[PDB]
């Protein structure tokens, strides 16, 4: 059993609560061009965040909730009800709810939950990562020219970041596009070898780190340093630790 | 009832047969770097194509099967067991089996089937398009700056085609990436407004045309001409007929 067993149980409860709120809004009609925001994604995100926050305020009174709600605490919860907001808006089920517990600025527990297809990744500092309750493993990869690389969009990079991304893309066997958190889940399951992104907020990667790392992968910034609450959101995830040096090299940073 | 009712029933049978063959291979381990091809996608594609061909040889002896098997016939079946081969290889359930019946070089019946999540689009020349048995409709869209555009990859274009794509992307509200046939299914359901691609084979678009058009959309080449067995594979699909002129204009062809 984990040192975090109680927190893992709460994290599953938060994911369940968010899922039931978000699901009815998926593939709903999209209103446009009004003086106010009538979008389903906004209703889903707000209602899920409010419900999860109310539960955290009752069950973890002493913990912070990242994003202004209490801080200074050693322990902080980080919630993203819908990571992959644009995919959700487009009716794609690659979006996920991300929940993370963070201590001294480091993620120590993370869940990705896809509430439409019921796919749930759980990672924790002291246990192997699980997907729908089963232990999972990243795969090994000999070299970049055998690697599958993913990123949500080339246009989500800064102008110089687009050049670094293009340089590594040219050295990989194939690149798949779109997906946000989902590509990190596929990398933890062993179906993707590298993910490289830029411009993420802490809400977008905190949950991913324990999941990828507890699957046997590695997830760092572009200087190969640990990701933490204060990282600017350049990330690289690899299923194989052997590939992180050649990947960063190929980016010509 | 359709003039194609019998062919629609056969088409569903082909999709079922392909699904049961393909499903076991999804998210299987991926072998690499051998003198022969041990990949699951190749086994799935070949076994599904062989089973569908055997059925067509028994039940439609007089029809062609596109790709060399009999031709010259007025009526041809076009099969793609796994459209979105790279997505399948990456463990993504955006791939689909495409089945189409084509007469005088024009698609008249099409199915997209996603065998993992059981999502099936059916289009036919004389009926409204259906998704899992329900009639569906494309949405209207006032202008490009409100439109959601999708394409599988910017890098799947020719060098000049990348420039035309970038020019229209810059004029749209958002662009989603990856997905192959799946984006045309989302456009027929009313969750996407434009799809623009280049380099497709007839196997990749024949089934899509009846589905998009019978949902109320429009799908043509980049000269606004009909797509047919001989089209080079530049395609534009719009949920709203009003957007095809501004979209082609924005591409600066």
């Amino acid at each position: 059993r984990s040192a975090y067993e109680d927190d893992i149980r709460l994290a599953h409860r938060l994911a369940d609560v968010a899922a039931d709120i978000i699901r009815p809004f998926f593939r709903a009609p999209l209103t446009i061009d009004l003086k106010a925001d009538h979008s389903p994604v906004t209703k889903a995100d707000r209602g899920a965040e409010q419900a999860m926050r109310a539960i955290l305020e009752q069950e973890r009174p002493e913990d912070g909730i990242f994003g202004e709600s209490r801080p200074d605490a050693r322990r902080l919860w980080v919630l993203d009800p819908i990571d992959g907001t644009r995919a959700f808006i487009g009716g794609r089920a690659s979006f996920g709810t991300l929940i993370a517990l963070v201590e001294d600025g480091r993620p120590v527990l993370g869940i990705i939950n896809q509430p439409i297809h019921q796919e749930r990744w759980v990672g924790v500092k002291d246990l192997p990562t699980s997907f729908n309750g089963e232990v999972i493993h990243t795969r090994s990869c000999p070299a970049l020219d055998h690697a599958l690389l993913a990123t949500t969009s080339p246009w989500l990079f800064e102008k110089e970041g687009e050049v670094h991304f293009d340089k590594i893309r040219l050295k990989c066997r194939d690149t798949l596009l779109g997906g946000d958190c989902y590509n990190y889940g596929l990398l933890s399951l062993g179906h993707c070898d590298l993910v490289v992104e830029q411009g993420l907020k802490f809400y977008d990667f905190a949950a991913l780190v324990p999941i990828v790392e507890g699957a046997g992968g590695i997830m760092r910034d572009w200087q190969n340093r640990p990701l933490n609450k204060n990282s600017v959101g350049e990330v690289i995830a690899a299923g194989d630790h052997h590939l992180i040096e050649p990947a960063l090299s190929a980016m010509e940073l």
